Parts: C-alpha cells; structure tokens; sequence
C-alpha cells in the first residue's frame, strides 16, 4: 500500500551520510535502547480512522515530551540535536526514524528498510494513545491494530524490540533489563518471557500478556526457537511501524 515520495538527490546524500554517522554516534554513547523507544514509541501515537499522528516529528515538540508515557524521551531528543544540526535538510521525522533503524543494526539486529519524505507535523497527537504497560491483550490489539493498522504478528515481533534497554523507576517506574544482553539485539526477549521471571530480569504485564493469549503464544514460541523467522518478522514490522500515515 506504499508510494514513496521523490526527495532530491541532496536529500539523499544527506541519509546516507546521516546514516554512518548515527551508527558511531549510538554506538559510542550507547544509545540504542533510547533510540529505538524514541522512533518506536513515538511511531504509535498514528490512529489509522483519523490519520492523525504517527512518525512525524512533533516528539521533539516539549509538550509531547511532557506526556508521562514520554518520561525520558527529552535526553534521546537532547542527544541527537548536535547531529541533527549537520543535516538541516533532512525532517526530523526521517532523523528519529533513521535513528531507530540505526539502533537495531547497530546492536546487531535485521536491516530494517528505509524510505526517506515524511515531513513534519506541525501539531503532536492527543496524550494516551500509547500502549499501556500494565495492561494486556485486549489492549495491545486495541492500540497497534484498531489505532496503528498493525497486524498480531507485528505485536508479538516488535514487543522483541525490549530485547535491548531497560526500564527505569524514575521514568515508568519499572526497572531493569529483559535480557542478560541489553545492547546485543536477538531473540533473548523471548527465551527470557518462556523461561518464567529470572532475578534481575524485567517482565512488564504487557509482556507477559503474550503468552497467555492464543494467537500471540504460538508467535512467541516460534520467536525463541526461531532467530532467524524472528528477525525477518521484526524487520517487517519496524518498517510498517515507522511509515504509518507515511506515503499511505
Ligand atoms: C508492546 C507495547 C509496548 C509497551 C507496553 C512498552 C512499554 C515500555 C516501557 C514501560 C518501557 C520502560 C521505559 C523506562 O522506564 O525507561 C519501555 C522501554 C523500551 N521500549 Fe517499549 N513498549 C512497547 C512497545 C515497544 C516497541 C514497539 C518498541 C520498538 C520496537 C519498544 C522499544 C523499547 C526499548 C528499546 C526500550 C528500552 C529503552 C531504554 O533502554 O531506555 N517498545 N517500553
Ligand atoms: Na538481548
């Protein structure tokens, strides 16, 4: 369903360029968790009915910083200022979403096809469209497919993008890695959530919603015995993520 736009070949020298240069700059500060919840969270505020939100930039904007489910999100916003000023012609909505793409290569993750044109939007979306960790299924399928258009396979895979990061008692209140490896990007999320609740490990409510539901256990099953399958299904839905309103 995607009809890309025609950007100049300036604008495409400039993602490229902007390419190398976010994969030095995440690894060297470590950033890749934050990066990723920066796209990827801000990404599903999009509501499909009124195509309103999504990938477009109004996460720098203070107030949509400002939402609770956003705590933190200023540092990622702060960190990439400097390099976001090397690339004047290119949106922030490309920049964040770049960002996210060079997070999971970075820490070893699929190579998530980029098209580059999302402008961006003058006025961020309502607070509260955000997936609610202490909810569950019912929740996560209202969110990503009645609001996003994502499909159940795209749930449970990008659920595994918690397969790097952690959570922090002064951001959500929850705290701690999911994985053993928080910056190694693989199939450790699902392992993990299958093996029960390890020491030191986080497991939030969403998270364990989806292995008590009968379409989303199968897929987790097939994630931690599958990497590959895992990261081909991954891949497929970081995209769709961070091109929804976009070029359709
Ligand atoms: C499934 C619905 C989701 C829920 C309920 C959820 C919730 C959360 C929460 C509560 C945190 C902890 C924030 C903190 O305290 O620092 C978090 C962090 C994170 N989220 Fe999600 N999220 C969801 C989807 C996603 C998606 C789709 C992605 C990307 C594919 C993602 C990537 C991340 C990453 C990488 C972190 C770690 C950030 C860090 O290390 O600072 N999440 N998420
Ligand atoms: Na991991």
């Amino acid at each position: 369903g995607k009809s890309y736009p025609t950007v100049s070949a300036d604008y495409q020298k400039a993602v490229e360029k902007a390419k190398k240069k976010l994969r030095g700059f995440i690894a060297e500060k470590r950033c890749a968790p934050l990066m990723l919840r920066l796209a990827a969270h801000s990404a599903g505020t999009f509501d499909k009915g009124t195509k309103t939100g999504g990938p477009f930039g109004t996460i720098k904007h203070p107030a949509e910083l400002a939402h609770s489910a956003n705590n933190g999100l200023d540092i990622a916003v702060r960190l990439l200022e400097p390099l976001k000023a090397e690339f004047p012609i290119l949106s922030y909505a490309d920049f964040y979403q770049l960002a996210g793409v060079v997070a999971v290569e970075v820490t070893g993750g699929p190579e998530v096809p980029f098209h580059p044109g999302r402008e961006d939007k003058p006025e961020p979306p309502p607070e509260g469209r955000l997936p609610d960790a202490t909810k569950g299924s019912d929740h996560l399928r209202d969110v990503f497919g009645k609001a996003m258009g994502l499909t159940d396979q795209d749930i449970v895979a990008l659920s595994g993008g918690h397969t790097i990061g952690a959570a922090h008692k002064e951001r959500s209140g929850f705290e701690g890695p999911w994985t053993s490896n928080p910056l190694i990007f693989d199939n450790s999320y699902f392992t993990e959530l299958l093996s029960g609740e390890k020491e030191g490990l986080l497991q939030l409510p969403s998270d364990k919603a989806l292995l008590s539901d009968p379409v989303f256990r199968p897929l987790v099953d097939k994630y931690a015995a599958d990497e590959d399958a895992f990261f081909a299904d991954y891949a497929e839905a970081h995209q769709k993520l961070s091109e929804l309103g976009f070029a359709d």
